[PDB]
């Protein structure tokens, strides 16, 4: 029995000699990589991880992960090892993640998704997703780390993951259309799909966006953006962290972001009843709160100017 996938497995017959290295090329077993090992006494009809071989494991492979990615299965494998470890205890009603491997950043991203009305199309996704969504949440960021090609340990961007992660989200039908003004000049219409629809980089402030937001410009003086359309279930307004004001019935989350480009720390703030901040398994109830906030989600339907 191998398989890449987990739902389709391929009956196979070992050899005493070799090492499944040997017959199945690369290979793993419960996260133990088992490569360069060889047939037990005990636990035949076991079920193997391997990579795409042949042209049938390879197109399982790709249907399921959508990616042709060939490193993509044993960097997924490694951070299994470590993330089946973590602690996903429930947090003001999420699941969340204990604090460990400087995974942070891995904790306000699952956090924010489950606030967003958001699908996965890559099956791996979606499942895992689900089951993280029950608690149960460690292969979904081990599939997190795997596609944004990020290993256990380190300390990660959330805006950067959200990027990799909204390219295998179902944003088929989001349309984002924005207004460019330049008074010593004329007006240009843009248009944009896929993750820029629903992803800004440049201010924190979805109003702001709405009324306009300026930067240097390209003749002369200064040039304009403002939003003419929106069309999706939500929006993420990101910035480099800057001292901002979160109030009730403003927004849906935020993330902080505390200390400087290379080390620092972030936790994830969502609106309920009040504000919550939720630092890993730590969680702490305000009615306002003023701080160095990176990112900011907005629940939208559809918006016309
Ligand atoms: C939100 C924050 C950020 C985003 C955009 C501009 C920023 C400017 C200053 C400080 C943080 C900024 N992010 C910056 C990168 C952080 C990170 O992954 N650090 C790990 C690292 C380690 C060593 C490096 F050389 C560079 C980065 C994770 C968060
Ligand atoms: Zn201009």
């Amino acid at each position: 029995f191998t398989t890449v996938d987990n739902t389709n497995l391929h009956t196979q017959l070992v050899d005493m000699s070799m090492t499944y290295g040997q017959q199945f090329g690369p290979t793993y077993l419960d996260g133990a990589d088992v490569t360069k090992i060889k047939p037990h006494v005990n636990h035949e009809g076991k079920t193997f991880f391997v990579l795409p071989s042949d042209d049938t494991l390879r197109s399982e492979a790709f249907e399921y992960y959508h990616t042709l990615d060939e490193s993509f299965l044993g960097r997924y494998m490694s951070a299994l090892n470590h993330t089946k470890k973590w602690k996903f205890p429930q947090v003001g009603g999420l699941t969340s993640i204990k604090w460990a491997d400087n995974n942070c950043y891995l904790s306000s991203v699952l956090l924010a998704l489950q606030q967003l009305e958001v699908k996965f199309n890559a099956p791996a996704l979606q499942e895992a997703y689900y089951r993280a969504r029950a608690g149960d949440a460690a292969n979904f960021c081990a599939l997190i780390l795997a596609y944004s090609n990020k290993t256990v340990g380190e300390l990660g961007d959330v805006r950067e993951t959200m990027t990799h992660l909204l390219q295998h989200a179902n944003l088929e039908s989001a349309k984002r259309v924005l207004n460019v003004v330049c008074k010593h000049c004329g007006q240009k219409t843009t248009t944009l799909t896929g993750v820029e629809a629903v992803m800004y980089m440049g201010t924190l402030s979805y109003d702001n966006l709405k009324t306009g937001v300026s930067i240097p410009c390209v003749c002369g003086r200064d040039a304009t953006q403002y939003l003419v359309q929106q069309e999706s279930s939500f929006v993420m307004m990101s910035a480099p962290p800057a001292e901002y004001k979160l109030q009730q019935g403003t927004f849906l989350c935020a993330n902080e972001y505390t200390g400087n480009y290379q080390c620092g720390h972030y936790t994830h703030i969502t609106a309920k009843e009040t504000l919550y901040r939720i630092d890993g398994a730590h969680l702490t109830k305000m009615s306002e709160y003023k701080g160095p906030v990176t990112d900011v989600f907005y629940k939208e339907t559809s918006y016309t100017t």
